[PDB]
This record gives C-alpha cells, structure tokens and sequence, in this order.
C-alpha cells in the first residue's frame, strides 16, 4: 500500500485501541499496526524523494518505524497477556514517535 494509506491504517487503528473494550481488541489494531509500520518503512516519503536511497535521512526514516514497531510489540505482549489498560497504556507511547516523524519528514 502506499504511504498515506498505511498512515491512515495507523491513526484508525490507534483510535480503536484507546476505545477497546479488551485486550483481544486491542491486539487485533496493533496487528494491522505492525504490518501497516513495515509497509510504510519501504516507501520513501515526498519529502526525501531527491535524496540518496542510503543517505542518512533515508535511514532515520526506516528506523522511525523499527522503534514504532518496537513499541507496538510491547504493547501486544501486554495485550496477550489480558492486560487491556496497560497494553492501552503502551500504546500511547507510540504517539511522541508519530509527531516526532511528522515534523522531520512529513
Ligand atoms: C516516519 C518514521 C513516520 C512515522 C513513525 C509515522 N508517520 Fe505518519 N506520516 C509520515 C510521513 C512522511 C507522512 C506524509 C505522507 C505524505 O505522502 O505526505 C505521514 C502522514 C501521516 C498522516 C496523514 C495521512 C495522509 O493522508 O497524508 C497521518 C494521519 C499519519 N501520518 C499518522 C501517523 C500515526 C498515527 C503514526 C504513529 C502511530 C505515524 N503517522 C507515524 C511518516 C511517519
Ligand atoms: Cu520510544
């Protein structure tokens, strides 16, 4: 999928882990997550389109979605294990590295 898609795929899926009614619930978005992260991190954004491949740049953007996929495998640990409001918790750790992409690359 292309980038905005697999954004959208992450904001609607972080929408409904703060409205979970359960862990199970909140595993299935942070799924969607994980594979939403990975597809992204294979696209390069407008805004680096006129650099190198291997810049710099280019890397912190891939490593941008490692540490988000970092997080989201926290969260689902904790979702795993039947820990709604923790896994809910965890995952609001998330947001910080969505803005923190935003002002960088967006
Ligand atoms: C870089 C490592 C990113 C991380 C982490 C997150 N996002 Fe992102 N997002 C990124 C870029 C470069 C862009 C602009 C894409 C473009 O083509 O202009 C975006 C955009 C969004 C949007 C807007 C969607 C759209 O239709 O353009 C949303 C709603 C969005 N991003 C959400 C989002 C969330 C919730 C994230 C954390 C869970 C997140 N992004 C991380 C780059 C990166
Ligand atoms: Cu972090």
């Amino acid at each position: 999928a292309d980038l905005e898609d697999n954004m959208e795929t992450l904001n609607d899926n972080l929408k409904v882990i703060e409205k979970a009614d359960n862990a199970a619930q909140v595993k299935d978005a942070l799924t969607k997550m994980r594979a939403a992260a990975l597809d992204a991190q294979k696209a390069t954004p407008p805004k680096l389109e006129d650099k190198s491949p291997d810049s710099p740049e280019m890397w912190d953007f891939r490593h941008g979605f490692d540490h988000l996929v970092y997080h989201i495998d926290d969260a689902l640990k904790l979702a795993n294990e039947g820990k709604v409001k923790e896994a809910q918790a965890a995952a609001e750790q998330l947001k910080c590295h969505c803005n923190a992409c935003h002002q960088k690359y967006r």
